[PDB]
């Protein structure tokens, strides 16, 4: 007996008296990932290496066909694509998805485990679609999640209802349910930021990870971990707890990471999670966007650890 | 051109005028490695989910059975195996394997980077085999490398003449030769350690990471990573340049990273990469074996990042 | 536009405003196809060969858990099981589903094409069900196909609207529809008969095939083929066009292949694709059955060349 | 312990005291046969039907690229190329390759069993190579055997000393030893041949056949079955035993088939399995060639079965 995406999908939909307008978009959300997957894995470099004689590009125009195929989105908004792409009447449908195709291009070279980050919005507004109606704060998103594309390929998939993984399994090319309505741990024991840009930290940063390698109570001090990969860190930080951060360093208060496809999603599935996720001041989920390609700073993780660090935020006011 | 790892390993075994015995070896590791990376991505889970009705032991025995399988070799050491595996008289050759099957074995949850690390000695006594044939200085191994299962396959294999990064097609299950006699960068920009340790760190690695972190004239800040994997973590190191650091702490104050199987395998890879290997104090690749399952600490990476952090050391005596 | 068969499924559903539990059946064949599929391409049999230390039963055990797992069928006849299988009350949905798992199963030695055939009715009865339910002439078929796994594995269903041919791309894991709409040629040029059994054939088969190969009007004979894999034979005919025959004779004098299960489905792709279907007496469809494993006579194929044996046929009686 | 057909290669060689040079053109066939099967089963064809970023022609210039870059080859006949391939000078090595890249391209549509036929001579002239070197009777083959690409993919091959089989197991890429010393059986129960000639064929042939579907001492009919691949029929044949025919009718008195490349390695594959290959007159192996693609009838399989044959064939002279 075994539950695989697709079968999940439909009974959910039906479970929702959907129209079938978003199943579809999922199945070709699904179908989208195990090509990219099967593109990062090098399936085929023998040809490049004239065996009979770019990835971040090839998965961007894969995302963008295969959602456009499936008649259900209007507006896509992209890592790549400087502006918001706007969907043909003839296949107009009415989500509005933001993407970031390829978590890490940068790191492809030595190999660090890369993702897909999604977010879908169902388009509110009735007039003729455009950038405006990606706009909307993360609390109203629909679904979101990654596939992390690491030692194996996994996809996080959260919505109203909760957290499920699925596990794809290659030779059937099948995503399978291997962990469903995960929730986070309380407190976990690692914390994750790079740390080489300590000079230009905020004092509460500073004050909390002081806090972690030398606890003033006296236990043990947290593990560190940053892979550099936003993906492959928040994943670990969801199945084994602690605390990510990439805060604001002297790239401005902005912070590095965009709103609406890396840190929106993230937050999404960490609250469902029954985690936090916040700019320090705001819940990520709140902030209403000004632009697409806006940045945004952003702390998540395990409830108490993300408390403890508001509180100290909270302390250099 | 296209070359193979297969075409490679022979061409190479010709120019040496080898019997042959030790191409049968890498041919073998080359088999294991194919074997270890299907069952690390995952292919046929469906099944374990009940489809129609640890995987370092399936890793460990993997390998032991091909090994034993090139009638090549007489001792293996193995992470997992407690003393020794003397093989069959019936299939013994003259080589010692050291090898680590699943450097990493907790990163499969998280769908972290896991590798195999692996070391070849031949065995210089007349005397049965046995356990002291391992016990040889690292300057000793024949050919030592890697595979890295990430977001792609790729083997890192060393020998006397230099290094070499093949990326398997998994198509069409074969490794084609991507870097050819690679070269690891005079100064690099990374620094790797997991600084949660920062309570028990001694203070020349305390003066270095400090001096990374606020460099003493205007300079830029190293960029601080440390995924949690050696092999990832020291594959990155060869690729983009850097430093990576496992000293001892007081919780291991002999390292706690094994002698054989992880760290002489990536000292010898550094080496050959034009790299520098330490323990602080000695070069990892003289110092002489113990004990099959010895700890040892490893600092390593570009020569003038290790550099520095000699004279740091020097520096505190 | 790429149409998956997944995406296809799913239109069709939405368009026959379905309540998707045919879509969810429909699935779930999908997903059965290609874990068949993998395991007749002998993924993994180097494990049975000991790198680490039946198809036919295996297929049939594949093909029952993932029906029932879709809670969409109350009664299935196998091939390979004695009697009717009838779902447990919690998994009951209300179609009927006739299957052969493994066509041809004396086949995988020799390495030929063989292929899995299924036809779905829909239970229309309130009693409980029983394997009286299946009993159900082929014109009342929802739904049936075959997938055949040959030098590729092509996925062929057929429906009320007509006949397509999904390819599936293994990479992954993914049919893609290549024909859309199929129809057989009018006439074709080879015949497809086991002429061993010459000694046994009744008179308007014998005339037929001298006819063949030495025509009445001054034609080219007609080219000859016959595979052995049923699956392979009417696949050939419904691409290429011509004549599949395996009439009665003195071992078998109701023919050789079961109705429920192999002819009838063939008869209603056939049909649907415009050839025609028939015992030599009445037309496959049309025949109630009595027994789940009861046999037929059939011959199909193009039109015109069908006909010209049923007219010989009448010229003999 | 299992045996790859890398490692059986690679003892093979050790044992014949080769210099290194055949066991390269061996590994570099084996790696053209995995990348054909992986080409035909369809990987990537989604890619042809749009999801963003002549199977005979890839099937030549794989097989060409890989031979040429094993640097052990000279001149290359191929099915699909007019004249004979010589290989530039820094890549010669000393063997000649007669290939069919792709056994009946014709039956791709239809996705009937295909495969790639191969026989090797060693040059013995001391001439500058042209295609007087692959102009040698078959009796002269180092090595010879064939690819199916049927419901699994298997290599055949055959050398001085035997014909063992290999399955691909596609999930690691390496071709399995699974049966070892083939024989094939004395007398079979099959024929195969394509009956639909039967106004041309000679009498020996009419009267062979009859015998089959009339047997004389009312033994059992012979079965027929004809795939109209050569690779998949002459591999049933050596399996199940039997005897296959394509002889000379009105295709010239010469037959369809061409003996440097599919004749004279599928005889050479029957004579080590213990069968016969005649032409009706003479041995296949005993044909002096004149051009490159010279035509020859051909008979083989079961030894009992050929024999009875000639014998008609000498009660006609
Ligand atoms: N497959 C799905 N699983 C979860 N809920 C869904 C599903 N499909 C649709 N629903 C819900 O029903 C609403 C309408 O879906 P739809 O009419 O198909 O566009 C969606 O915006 C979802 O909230
Ligand atoms: N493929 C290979 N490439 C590198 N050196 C090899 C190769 N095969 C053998 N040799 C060298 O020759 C020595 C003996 O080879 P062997 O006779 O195969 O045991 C080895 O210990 C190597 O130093
Ligand atoms: N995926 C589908 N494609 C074609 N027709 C369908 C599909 N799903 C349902 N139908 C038709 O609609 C009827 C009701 O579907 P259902 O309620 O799912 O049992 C079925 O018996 C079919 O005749
Ligand atoms: N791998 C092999 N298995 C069978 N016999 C071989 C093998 N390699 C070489 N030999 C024999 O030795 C002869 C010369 O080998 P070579 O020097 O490699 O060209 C060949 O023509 C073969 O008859």
């Amino acid at each position: 007996n075994i539950v695989t995406l697709t079968r999940f999908v439909m009974e959910q939909g039906r479970k929702a008296r959907g129209t079938g307008e978003m199943t579809q978009l999922l199945n070709s959300l699904c179908t989208a990932v195990k090509a990219i997957s099967t593109a990062v894995r090098k399936a085929g470099i023998a040809h490049l290496y004239g065996i009979a004689g770019k990835l971040d590009v090839l998965s961007n125009d894969l995302v963008i066909n295969v959602l456009k195929s499936s008649f259900a989105t209007c507006v896509l908004v992209t890592e790549e694509d400087k502006n918001a792409i706007i969907v043909e009447p003839e296949k107009r449908g009415k989500y509005v998805v933001c993407f970031d195709p390829l978590d890490g291009s940068s790191n492809i070279d030595c190999l660090v485990s890369i993702g897909t980050i999604f977010g879908i919005y169902r388009k509110n507004s009735t007039d003729e679609p455009s950038e405006k109606d990606a706009l909307q704060p993360g609390r109203n998103l629909v679904a979101a999640g990654y596939a992390l594309y690491g030692s194996a390929t996994m996809l996080v998939l959260a919505m109203v209802n909760g957290v499920n993984c699925f596990m794809l399994d290659p030779a059937i090319g099948e995503f399978i349910l291997v962990d469903r309505n995960v929730k986070i741990k309380k407190k976990g024991s690692i914390y994750s930021i790079n740390e080489g840009y300590a000079k230009e930290f905020d004092p509460a940063i500073t004050e909390y990870i002081q806090r972690k390698k030398f606890p003033p109570d006296n236990s043990a001090p947290y593990g560190a971990r940053y892979v550099g990969s936003m993906v492959a860190d928040v994943h670990r930080t969801l199945v084994y707890g602690g605390i990510f951060m990439y805060p604001a360093n002297k790239k401005s208060p902005k912070g590095k990471l965009r709103l609406l496809y890396e840190c929106n999603p993230m937050a999404y599935v960490m609250e469902k999670a029954g985690g936090l996720a916040t700019t320090g001041k705001e819940a990520v989920l709140d902030i209403v966007p000004t632009d697409i390609h806006q940045r945004a700073p952003i702390i998540l993780g395990s409830p108490e650890d993300v408390t403890e660090l508001l509180e100290i935020y909270q302390k250099h006011a």
